[PDB]
């Protein structure tokens, strides 16, 4: 369901606050706690980057990473096989660590709530839900 229209909308909005320096470090950390918040159990799978401790510089680090991570297969939405490719690479990193798939229905949700601060009224859910799914089935 993520088409041309959501694609494009997406990859707009994100840039519309896809950052650099503090503007990026500040959004990823605003995204992680509040999917701490409403899912502490998460945590525990996060040991490997001080998941107690979000200002910590290796959490810090990991939370760029993902957002690294978004950037790239956000800006591939439109080239199916270099999406393809990299989604695969994500898979590979997300595979045996025993990540219950609902998570990232609650990841999506974290997502959601953070992005008006940075798009105000304008943020578009339903383009953002369909195209983050299709990103969430690659790497599952
Ligand atoms: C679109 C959604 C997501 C993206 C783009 C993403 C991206 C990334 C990236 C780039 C890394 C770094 C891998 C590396 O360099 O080794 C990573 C690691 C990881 N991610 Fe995700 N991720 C997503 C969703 C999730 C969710 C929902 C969970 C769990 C509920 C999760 C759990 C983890 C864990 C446990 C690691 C490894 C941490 C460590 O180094 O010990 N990810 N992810």
């Amino acid at each position: 369901d993520c088409s041309i229209l959501e694609l494009l909308k997406v990859k707009n909005q994100w840039r519309e606050a896809f950052g650099e320096g503090h503007h990026r470090v500040q959004f990823g950390l605003e995204l992680w706690k509040r999917f701490f918040d409403t899912h502490p159990e998460v945590k525990g799978l996060f040991k490997g980057v001080n998941g107690d401790n979000i200002y910590s510089p290796e959490f810090a680090a990991h939370a760029e990473r993902v957002l690294s991570g978004l950037d790239m297969t956000i800006g591939l939405l439109d080239d199916t096989n270099a999406f393809k490719a990299q989604v695969t690479h994500l898979h590979s990193q997300h595979v045996e660590r025993s990540i219950n798939p609902e998570f990232y229905e609650h990841f999506l949700g974290a997502l959601l709530h953070v992005l008006p601060k940075y798009l105000g009224t304008k943020l578009d859910q339903d383009a953002w839900t369909k195209c983050f799914h299709t990103i969430a089935d690659g790497i599952k």
